[PDB]
């Protein structure tokens, strides 16, 4: 199937197949995958902008390890994106963190590279 910029999931399709059975995704690579965040499930750590949170839809649930400056639109029962590296099982180390704020990211070859 194609459509979108990089792949994606969901805390279904991680575990369950991808929309069908598209592939499974690698213990060693980057993705992306929707949910919304699990209430409660949001630690951040006392002293660090670690956090471990679980996200879930209608299907299934995944966790989520970030760290580091999360949006201040992020919310505990939100439809946020997360993207970075699958974990082990059904965990990924987000890197960024995204609350659905529409995004669109500015590329090098404007900012300073023109």
């Amino acid at each position: 199937l194609r459509s979108n910029i990089d792949l994606f999931y969901t805390p279904g399709e991680i575990l369950y197949g991808k929309r069908e059975t598209q592939q499974m995704p690698e213990v060693g690579q980057r993705l992306r995958v929707g949910g919304m965040v699990m209430p409660g499930s949001v630690q951040r750590d006392p002293n660090s902008l670690k956090v471990t949170f679980t996200i879930y839809d209608a299907e299934g649930s995944v966790d989520v390890s970030y760290e580091g400056i999360l949006p201040d639109l992020f919310r505990e029962g939100q439809g946020v994106v997360v993207q970075g590296e699958l974990e082990k099982g059904n965990h990924i180390l987000a890197k960024e963190v995204l609350a659905k704020h529409d995004e669109n990211y500015t590329p090098p070859e404007v900012e300073k590279a023109m």
